[PDB]
């Protein structure tokens, strides 16, 4: 239990070491979201989680329509954890909006990042980093200079298997994956390595 | 986790790396130096990829050849920290900008404009190394001609008020001395 149980012990928060008892409680990218989230759009974040971890694993079997996403987006909050995330959803489940997706994606954090300075060290794991890293590729290859995007999804450090797997990284692991099998063959070692990780994870149910 | 050897060699070759930085600022620099250098840093250690991403910058024609071990270490540095990050404002846009810089010295124009162009430069801190200077100034030498260009958004400006603050900050701090 993460997004139900855990979203749980962050609707208190109406300073970085008090966030460390969640962990004696019972990831790191919603800690964020206490510095100046008001003690509503709290709980409007964890709805707005759970509507899109319900709408990334619809995307495989239907197709799907970025009007569920906008939906998501605008029942989200200003500056939350999920409304990045959200973003995301959006530039890797829709090619044909990948241009305006991908500045709505670099303006939310070149946001992020002007009002944390402003206001200053990232905290970001290894899981978050992959998920970025293979979100940029992907939408890179569906921008044409795939003489570039290449070669950086050759350089794509892929995590292990465990539990920690959020529907997003997922959906991005797997659209990455079919979008650069047959094209990466001149190195081929992360389509093998990709491949493994949606295999290695499938915690989920027969839809 | 390492001995007492070579967290003297770390500091003897931050030393010479910061040297040689400023050096190359009104000297003609070379690789010849820096090889001594990596080979003088120890084989693990944050000064090993400060003296790539120095390398990355000095080279340019290299560029294809440096741009390959300053991933291999980074690359590697994940390897480990696996088998959390937690990483600095100026470090990304250090790491941001230097990449930008690769990339038009490749042949990207356009992918090495809009990542430049998406540069977060940090404020004005404490947070100033010759190495991140070096990197800002040659990249908004590079790039000056280019992103000044289109009129909207662009953060020349901002760029430029960042190597301000630095030969400020770095002239002064050796001027004590």
């Amino acid at each position: 239990i993460e997004n139900s149980h855990a979203d749980d012990v962050f609707s208190p928060n109406m300073v970085l070491a008090k966030s460390t008892r969640d962990s004696a409680q019972m990831i790191i990218s919603s800690l964020s979201d206490v510095l100046v989230l008001s003690p509503l759009e709290v709980l409007a974040s964890w709805y707005a989680a759970d509507l899109l971890d319900a709408l990334l694993m619809e995307s495989l079997s239907r197709k799907v329509e970025i009007s569920e996403i906008e939906e998501i987006i605008s029942l989200c909050p200003k500056n939350s954890s999920i409304i990045r995330h959200a973003l995301l959803a959006k530039l890797v489940l829709f090619p044909e909006n990948t241009a305006d997706s991908l500045n709505e994606v670099l303006a939310a954090y070149k946001n992020t990042l002007d009002l944390c300075s402003q206001d200053s060290v990232l905290k970001i794991n290894l899981s978050k980093l992959f998920t970025l890293h293979s979100c940029l590729s992907l939408a890179l290859q569906r921008l044409g200079y795939g003489d570039v995007s290449k070669r950086m999804y050759q350089e794509i450090f892929v995590p292990d298997s465990d539990a920690d797997i959020t529907p997003l990284s997922f959906i991005i692991s797997w659209t990455a994956l079919n979008t650069f099998a047959p094209i990466c063959t001149s190195e081929n070692d992360v389509v093998e390595k990709m491949a493994m990780y949606v295999r290695t994870a499938i915690g989920t149910l027969k839809i």
